[PDB]
């Protein structure tokens, strides 16, 4: 019934020099991350009325016939290589959701991770040009705008904990992120399929149920209506939408390395009847990468936790998300 306190961050010192100024967003990261976990970032520089209006002119103008083309392996057992990327169809009358994943536009056929076949890389899938024009070219650079934001929230987090600013951000590469992002498309449908709606322990009608991301961090940007909740000791509490800015949120990685002060929070999707978008941006790091857990409650900053590699974790994440909340 209530309303969660989510700030809004200017993040824009982040990508100046002024240390002082980037010191005081840290601050305010900080204060979120303990909070609800949740903040929108503001002043971003990102053309999200161009995302929107591109991501709607695909969804709206692809056909059946494109879609088998591009489906995962779950929809397509032709294609035994899409795991991760692809379409991601929906089910008339069953399933409402539909979605377009795509990775790191540097995941070649020549690129050594997908040469060795390394679990988690594949190249990515994309419609006919001549049907679609500019999609791929939009979509490729949404990627390298997205990523060098979360490039420069990465640093927000360093200072936050008191770390150096590089501390994440030197394990998020171009060459090597398994970042994704995810263009989702929640239809308004009547009548809506009653298959397609969850029903909580609490009465809620849901989309999604409740889970922890499977990212270091997630950066989402929503069309303005109302959906997401966060759950507090006190119950779930509504997010308030905001479609300039991007909803930050930390994933169990997050919560790995800092021995649980910074948590990953429990989210859930409410059903609401409405045409909207999802536009997740997964800040995930290389396959090798670690980073030894460390405890910034402690003057020592010690912790017994196990380093966990980036690619073992995201392998198991992602499976562990299917099987709990289903095949999406
Ligand atoms: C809550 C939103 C982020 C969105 N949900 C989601 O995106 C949900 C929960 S975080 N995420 C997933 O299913 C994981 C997708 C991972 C992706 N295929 C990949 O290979 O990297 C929604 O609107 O349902
Ligand atoms: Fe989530």
């Amino acid at each position: 019934v209530s309303k969660a306190n989510v700030p809004k961050i200017d993040v824009s010192p982040l990508f100046g020099d002024d240390q002082a100024a980037k010191m005081r967003v840290a601050q305010q990261i900080d204060a979120a991350s303990r909070d609800t976990g949740f903040f929108y970032a503001v002043n971003h520089g990102i053309n999200v009325q161009r995302l929107s209006q591109k991501t709607k002119e695909f969804h709206m103008s692809i056909t059946p016939e494109e879609k088998w083309d591009l489906a995962i392996r779950a929809y397509n057992k032709e294609h035994q290589d899409q795991v991760r990327a692809g379409y991601y169809l929906s089910i008339p009358g069953k399933k409402a959701v539909e979605s377009f994943c795509y990775l790191n536009p540097n995941f070649t056929p020549d690129h050594p991770r997908i040469q060795a076949k390394t679990p988690t890389h594949e190249v990515n899938v994309w419609p006919d040009e001549t049907k679609h024009p500019g999609f791929q070219d939009f979509a490729e650079q949404y990627y390298w705008d997205v990523f060098g934001l979360s490039s420069a929230l990465l640093k927000g987090y360093a200072l936050a904990l008191g770390k150096e600013e590089n501390f994440f951000a030197r394990h998020f590469k171009p060459d090597d992120t398994l970042a994704s992002v995810v263009l989702i498309r929640y239809p308004y449908l009547d009548p809506y399929p009653e298959a397609a709606i969850k029903t909580a322990a609490d009465g809620t009608k849901l989309s999604f149920e409740w889970h922890e991301d499977v990212s270091l961090i997630t950066v989402l940007y929503q069309s303005n209506v109302q959906n997401l909740q966060v759950e507090t000791a006190a119950g779930y509490q509504d997010i308030e939408a905001d479609d300039t800015g991007y909803l930050i949120n930390c994933g169990s990685y997050m919560a790995h390395l800092t021995n649980n002060y910074y948590k990953a929070p429990i989210h859930r999707v409410k059903w609401v009847n409405a045409e909207r978008q999802s536009l997740p941006f997964f800040v995930n790091l290389g396959y090798d990468s670690v980073i030894d857990p460390f405890d910034p409650r402690e003057p020592n900053g010690k912790s017994d936790r196990e380093p966990l590699s980036y690619g073992d974790y995201l392998q198991n994440g992602l499976v562990s998300l299917i099987n709990k909340n289903g095949q999406t």
